[PDB]
């Protein structure tokens, strides 16, 4: 009869540790991490929140927070109770012991919203979702959870906690990175990969997790304790993303990305490079919201024959001066200085960076704020770089400002 | 001790046409003429006084002020009532329009009362310029001045086109000339004159008999330059504050910045200025902020790079939201969101937002208008006959680009 | 599935005078007139919008409007075009030749949103409803306009421009204030009484509007010209204030008042001092958004036997300071200072005014902002009250600042 | 130089809000102190925030530490409105930055001080975050350059047997400090005018250059308590030169307001006091002056209702303060002030009360001389204020009588 939207409260649970991404998430959480040249990662999961109509938003963090909690208080700020919508950015006696227990400490959070249905969200994947699609099927399923998953070819859903269905896209079994994936029935070749987003009825999902708590046997994780239990014990359904995922017209699949790797990571940044990229952030249908400042224009400057300020194949923020500096193929975040004579290619820099004159740089990604010194040169001496930075096994070298402080060159 | 800017309301005059300006002007005030990439040129003095403690801001506006309007309730919206500050957007009406720039005051008595203020910056807001006006606020009570004026400290020979003030050794303000042909010079600086700013500074219950006396004056040109400031030169105390005294200039700022943008030619220079490796106006700065109206918008983006292609911008301006596929950008200054499209180049060009520049185009020394879009192959800067039969274009070789120009060509 | 709201726009007419409302609107629209005891009249349009999932919002201007506009300005600042919402203040040859001509003058703001609806609200009625309802009616019925209508007896619709239906409650004929009105069949005694509330496909409406100023024999409106000619050449089925009404548990019927007359606004306002409110404006539920700032709270002071601050009966709105005065069966807004011996029962006081000691007023409204001289007697001499201010028949005086200023007596 | 800029342009107001409340047993068992509620709709934070506003201070620190939750939430929601873009900063810091807390009031400022340097504010303002009064900062900032020293304290000029509870500092002639004593129980007195001492305000404004110099070299020595007070400022006064600002210079009055207000609310009766007198005809603290307003938290509610009259319920307030979203309904309320949402029912009546918000009164329940907490539920018939023994047994009753009621009481509640 209305829109159950409005009925629904996202629960993000952003408090990840990265860990996999290294030095890139050593002070702050993966949900914090900057992605595409200006949001961060939890501002997808966010965006489409509230892009699908949901007022009510909960944020549970964890490790290293500090700079998530403050972008989440600095962007995240224009909700108003008296409207019927909030914000609320819920931190961790001590940690919290997983992530349903990250629902368990703040039921009287929940409970006076007093929400019919709570979407329980992964808050470090990219990707553009409308959540009221899930709603509805979750409504007319009478599931007692129903779960996001990806279409993924089987040989992929190796490295996925996988749901195994019959022919109504029922769960009847959950597999943690199977070695042989169990295909869709009558589309074998694909498996359905779990996207660690969940919908519960609010009563059904307060029970369950109190349950939970009063179970000293547990580990207090959605994934390893409550999903499970009603996967054996009641009714799981599967909700595929193609049929919710939000495509730009120019956008050649559904977009889905874990960025869980340094490779990854700079793979899914370098691609927006391209001629025609996997994401459109040009999309004004499906917006991205995030932290913004007002910046001044991106500015670049000399043209000797000496030394020329240019970009090429590259996308370039505000705040950013490339001051004869040649960039091929980089991503730049805010607020990049770039000095003469030096060139990056392959680069994913995030916001603050400064480049030294004469350096060059090719197949990186400099974390924020990385003073690079004059004259260095990466991507040259494999065996050199690896040495001094992090150097994937394919050449990219994640740059952060301990390893360059600790060269005597 | 305290602050006089907790105590002051700058009012800001933005019914200027701007009418040399041309069809720049057309649907649009001068306040609101993009200028810097992000900006519009009432932004500097509103910033200005934000910048300088002034918590009570209004904006007189005129003639076609829909856009400026909008840009004032968009950009400039976060001021509030109970924290003693204000924002009030005053439109003519509330017979006519305002009869003159004393008049645009007289008319809002009302307005400025309940918050008794007790200074009042009288501001122009056309002008692009960085100024503390706490020191000039400083320099009127200290001088008993029953008006203090701003004044830019020029060469008599560039003089002749200002409304210069005639200064005795107290920098006291002894006679107003409109454009004099031998300005008077400053009394041991020769060879400068005093060129007013039309910034005014009052004590509140002084300015509101002026123009109340001004309001019952049937001969009266209801205007400030006119008949409220000369008639204060003569029978009151009128003191000049020097700009070079009160201008925040920036470290990478060689001298005080203050520009008229009265001419396409000027207009077009002041921004394209911005692209030298060292500009005179300092647009990285963030000790003296300009605020303005924002979107978060994507980066900007370059992509192509064959040997019939390449999508690159050179000693240029590139604001974000901007597509440069396969264009060769040089000395341009780019707003925000402008499509440039294969084999088209750019050179020496202010670009308004959400332009868009056709394949196989190329544009020399031209100001193109928000929002125009440039038809595939056009050529600028090329035939000057050609291009001046087509646009409006300046004696110095500049081309003023507006769509109404575009579509009424085969030719 | 999706919501329709998403892809909707409301266009508010705000250029009404309220010529009733005499000296109440003499500086004022009556959509700026306050109401309830914080908001204004057209607030409640501005909020069925908001809280029925509609973000695109353009209201027309045109009498009176710098109050209004103001108010537009502080008070409605909180939308956003880069999460796709929109608010626009359209004051845009003279003014508005109409009512369908506030839209024709600004299809130019309007069809860049490019939405797939229009709702055409009217900006001075009291009600809350959801628009979705009439949205989701709309595109299934495939009219040319949805037309919201209130059933009321059939002879409170003299006052009405009256439809008639056959049993799909098609719009067959317009009737403009019918002395003996048409009923509905077979239930008649009721009547469909329209609110002014009109829904079309954005890109019907522009050409019907397109259309109407082409004639050059219309008075460019939509309910003596538009609306009338589409029920006589395309296709109108009108909706029903129940079925869309949002009703608190604590309101026994659908509330919509018209507050046309000066009694109408007293009676209206007074009302909500009952113990049992028609309009529950305690419903959070389906909030009514408005300017509002920080405020004091309502101070109560003196208790002797001459003079007890204190009110009865009555709802008192903040930075009130009842100072030994005696309140009793009256609604105060924001800022009111009532002093020593004063009397106030049965009124409606606007926000600021000022009652003198000793003053007595009984059955008033007292304008924005009056500043009521010491001693002053008001409903004791119906016939003294009429000479110096505006009496109803009922006998209600309307006190206003000029009424005061000429009182020699 | 300039000698015509504001000093305010270029300093930043670090207010420390880690505080317990000891005293104010169960109010604080919850919640830290400045975030305790106070006169009728803001916080006791606010009102030093509100003090760095209204002094032209745009670069604002909070540090936090004992239950923060409701503080930090409270700082989110109503002190929101900052933009680095416009030089204005807001930072919320709480103690998570190491080992479990912050080791004291001066560790507060060292574990951010990479957060205070980027920012490079010329001038530090020290700041109490739970104490209620109006002040303008810009007069201890202009005293501390013109006097030359290395820091500025605020001090309140109360005769010396109240200042045996407060730090005292013992002046010169220059009020020139040049003792200090923690509490003595004979403080010292003012040169020209003894009967009166100066006591800490626990306002200290520095150079930030030297507080940085005086914050490092003092997280580096096991001596210290790390304390401004307790360890900092006596260092100074010895090695240096400490100045004292006195409260009545700064401090900011209202027509309607006839002496210095400061208050410190560390008591449960001090804190009732504090409230109630908000209720009398000439207030001490004047909560209408808008000419240096209190900013805070607050949402669009609904007016306060006042509803029936029989001949025994009518609901009417009677020399008190009602806030908004209060329904009084056939309730009797005197000499009380309630906050935000409470709704009081038929036959109840209500003396000498502060009722913080969404408080509920039951049919026929009479209190008097109480403290109510944010959300009881005070139960049907209840009687509090009748019998000094009973009440003392179920609630938190103080020495002159006054009821602390929390819902941890109404629900174990016995004969």
């Amino acid at each position: 009869v209305q829109p159950l939207a409005r009925d629904a409260m996202a629960y993000v649970l952003a408090g990840g540790r990265g860990s996999r991404l290294k030095e890139l998430t050593d002070r702050r959480a993966k949900p914090a991490v900057y992605f595409g040249g200006k949001a961060r990662i939890i501002d997808f999961a966010l965006s489409n929140a509230l892009n699908s109509g949901i007022r009510r938003i909960g944020v549970a963090t964890q490790y290293k927070a500090h700079s998530l909690i403050r972008h989440l208080q600095r962007g995240w700020d224009f909700f108003r109770p008296e409207r019927n919508e909030s914000f609320d950015i819920l931190p961790a006696t001590q940690w919290y012991e997983g992530t349903a227990d990250a629902v368990y400490q703040n039921i009287d959070i929940i409970e006076p919203y007093a929400p019919e249905y709570m979407v329980i969200l992964a808050g470090d994947h990219i990707y553009k979702m409308d959540y009221e699609y899930m709603l509805q099927q979750h409504v007319d399923s009478g599931a007692d959870v129903t779960i996001g998953c990806l279409e993924v070819p089987r040989m992929e859903a190796t490295g996925f906690g996988v749901m195994h269905v019959n022919e109504k896209d029922e769960i009847i079994d959950f597999i943690e990175k199977p070695a042989d994936p169990p295909g869709i029935p009558g589309n074998e070749g694909f498996a359905l990969a779990s996207m660690g987003i969940y919908v519960f009825h609010t009563k059904f999902l307060m029970e369950a997790l109190r349950r939970d708590a009063a179970d000293p046997t547990s580990s207090r994780d959605f994934g390893k304790d409550i999903i499970p239990y009603i996967v054996e014990h009641g009714k799981a359904v599967a909700h595929r993303f193609a049929d919710s995922c939000v495509r730009s017209d120019f956008e050649h699949e559904p977009y889905w990305r874990d960025v869980g790797t340094i490779d990854a990571y700079w793979q899914a940044n370098i691609d927006l490079t391209d001629v025609v990229p996997d994401l459109d952030i040009y999309d004004k249908s499906w917006p991205i919201w995030t932290y913004a400042e007002i910046t001044p224009p991106a500015k670049f400057v000399h043209d000797d024959e000496d030394r020329r300020g240019s970009a090429v194949s590259s996308v370039v923020s505000g705040d950013c001066i490339i001051s004869g500096a040649a960039l091929n193929r980089s991503l730049l975040f805010t607020g990049v200085r770039a000095n003469s004579y030096s060139r990056l290619e392959n680069a994913v820099v995030l916001p603050s960076v400064k480049i030294g004159r004469h350096a060059q740089l090719s197949n990186v990604v400099i974390d924020h704020g990385v003073v690079i010194p004059e004259g260095l040169i990466v991507g040259e001496d494999p065996e050199l770089d690896a040495k001094r930075f992090r150097r994937t096994e394919s050449g990219i070298c994640l740059i952060t400002q301990s390893m360059i402080d600790k060269l005597d060159l």
